[PDB]
């Protein structure tokens, strides 16, 4: 079984202060809070073990961690080999580098790829930077009032010429978790591909590429209870040998000649030009082990009993507008009567309640409900009971005092 | 005056042991270790501050802390405004955006683009990359047998198409310090623009942008005694205003419509797409303050004493050949008779002396000098006579046994 209290513990942010009251924080959807086994983890390699990674002994030893955290990262979503996985900044990076190295090559005039009205921006931009490079055409799945994928508009927007679908796993906003095996399915048999943004996913249960058969799969570090600067683009290995580079340099290179042109090295390592982000790398390792020690399943049981009795108790808050489906999985999206989102967040502020408050990068999301922002409730595997009833209460005391 | 031994006190990877014996780490041209106060910067950070950036109380702060990084950055190379340096995760990719955000519409089919034949693959790659795209060509400043650029060649190169100079400020390998004053002055009279390879300059000496007139100048921060993940890429605000996005995603749009299309943010933010790597940026200023704090010319003064030391010990050394300029900065490339520099650096490391072996990403300066590798040492604010005389006496022996 799951005790929070113990999990916790890890935590040393969870027993700060905010403006003189005890923090619950209720923003793990943006970054989430690192254990101190996964700070100690990063610290302790700059202490004692630092050096540039690919002779000499440190170094060495450095070039092996990290890529036994490939092999741990790859592992943790299943896929069949750790060189599918390419090091990226985070979800945002990896996907502007499948939207230049494969886009480029893959998708021209006259094409069409297909995203959701519920993207978080990272799944938008660079593919509308793409489509106004070759002069392709961005479609989009459009929403139903609930916060679901309107399914029946995939036959009218697939066809001959979709060349792929970048699609949310999970909401940052609403909680909706898509149905990408049928979605991925549908894909394929158009000769699409599917690149799944899968933030919001990877924290709250396990996550399998292999059964979800997706082509690419992208998630961040931070928000997997681990440092900044860090994630993983999984790519499968018949693709990813194909693509070329995008970013050029350094350790990306088999031979640089100023009179013969340059060579590339293999997949993975072809996509990582420069100094990796080794603390980074080592800091997410870290927490692979952590999360995997608590079992995803194990997580997956706390938040989800967390997340219907937030709601259950929701209800006693008076001009409470909810967002999404029932079934969300990790934040809940509302705004409190007709008050905007910005006053409400900052009188949670006040109470040491850090709520999200605004377009929460999915500014389309917005416009379909007809609003300039939101509130966001994260609830992770380190919120509590008694936060959700700070929660609850201030929303009552805002009502009251506003109303 | 400075205090080695108070120095290295901070620095908790000095008291290591490699192979049962103490550590002579001189391989920080390719990373530096950290102090104490950078590591738990960044730790602490993480321990008591950490939110996602950009209303809540934490993310205020945390919002704020990194803006101060930037302006500490901004002084730290006398860069007129904060708002002209962008966060990059070090000096390869700085190039990339450049070369793709300011190539892509600067420089067209038929220009032609000059760098030296001493870059690093960093600084070289990427110029490859866009000359293939757009059709331009790449010219090279050669070498002299001493290490330093063939001055005499820049009227040749130079003409009206010339649209830009990218060139080291310090060689990685040879330790030349490049006249870039002058051959800054000389490119704009053609109207070239100059990008700044400084990554082995900044931790050297005091570095002034505005002085130095550079339109562009990069730098990472692991080179700095900071942490991985992170430099900085300064571009004069003139150009830097013009330059489109590269990289898309949150945080540097203004607005996303799916039907309007997507406006940008104002220069630096617009470069810097999804979550920043706040962890490494904290450390980054932790490290620009510790390096401040003990003085630029203060390390001047120990490396170059400490650099001459070397040279005239090193004298001593039968066979050895060194490549570069008596003036070198801060490295010592090297060649051991005969033997191969992969057995020389084995045979180091065996003694617990940390160099690198191979061809230091810089490819076309091993052919240059008609070698497959070097051997490199590099003499920090943190080494000392001892570890000199360690390797001298290494290489002493080395000779003899294998002679
Ligand atoms: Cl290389
Ligand atoms: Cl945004």
């Amino acid at each position: 079984i799951f005790s929070v209290d113990k999990v916790r513990a890890d935590f040393p942010v969870l027993s700060r202060e905010v403006n003189g009251l005890p923090l619950a924080y209720l923003d793990s959807a943006a970054s989430a809070q690192k254990p101190s086994q996964v700070i100690d983890a990063e610290a302790e390699f700059y202490r004692h073990g630092y050096a540039a990674v690919h002779i000499h002994t440190l170094s060495a030893q450095a070039t092996e961690k990290m890529e036994n955290v490939r092999k741990r990262a790859s592992l943790f979503i299943n896929a069949r080999s750790a060189e599918e996985l390419v090091f990226v900044r985070g979800t945002t990076e990896g996907i502007n580098l499948v939207a230049n190295s494969w886009g480029n090559s893959n998708v021209r005039a006259g094409d069409n790829i297909i995203i959701s009205q519920m993207e978080h921006h990272a799944n938008i931009v660079p593919w509308q930077m793409l489509c106004a490079r070759v002069g392709a055409e961005l479609r989009v799945i459009p929403l139903n009032p609930d916060g679901t994928l309107q399914l029946e508009t995939l036959p009218t927007l697939f066809d001959e010429k979709t060349r792929l679908l970048a699609i949310t796993h999970v909401s940052n906003v609403l909680g909706t978790e898509n149905p990408l095996a049928e979605m991925i399915t549908l894909a394929h048999q158009h000769g699409a591909k599917v690149l799944v943004d899968g933030a919001q996913a990877v924290m709250h249960h396990p996550v399998d590429v292999q059964a979800l058969d997706c082509d690419f799969y992208v998630f961040s570090g931070h928000k997997l209870y681990g440092p900044t600067g860090i994630g993983i683009l999984y790519v499968k290995e018949a693709l990813l040998q194909e693509m070329p580079p995008w970013e050029g340099g350094g350790s990306m290179i088999a031979t640089v000649s100023l009179s013969e042109g340059t060579t590339w090295t293999k997949a993975p390592w072809r996509f990582e030009a420069g100094t990796p982000n080794t603390g980074g790398i080592i800091g997410l390792g870290a927490a692979l082990e952590y999360v995997s020690a608590l079992g995803l399943n194990n997580i997956a049981e706390y938040e989800q009993n967390l997340m219907h009795y937030a709601l259950s108790q929701l209800e006693s808050v008076p001009d409470l507008t909810l967002y999404g489906p029932q079934n969300r999985l990790g934040v809940i999206a509302f705004n409190l009567g007709k008050h905007h989102a910005y006053d409400v967040g900052s009188f949670l502020d006040n109470y040491g309640i850090a709520v999200r408050t605004g377009h929460h990068c999915a500014m389309p999301l917005m416009a379909y409900y007809n609003v300039p922002a939101m509130c966001r409730a994260s609830l992770a595997m380190y919120n509590t009971h008694e936060e959700v009833d700070r929660l609850v209460t201030g929303l009552q005391r805002i009502h009251r005092l506003l109303g």
